[PDB]
């Protein structure tokens, strides 16, 4: 998988971090792992 917060180029490389998924900051360029900014119910982010 990908690192904690890096590019996954292709969107086929899911984040190696639990509850973490690659997201693109734009159309298709800034696609990197994301730990989900769920301040209400965050997963693995301590």
């Amino acid at each position: 998988c990908v690192r904690l917060h890096e590019s996954c180029l292709g969107q086929q490389v899911p984040c190696c971090d639990p509850c973490a998924t690659c997201y693109c900051r734009f159309f298709n360029a800034f696609c990197y792992c994301r730990k989900l900014g769920t301040a209400m119910n965050p997963c693995s982010r301590t």
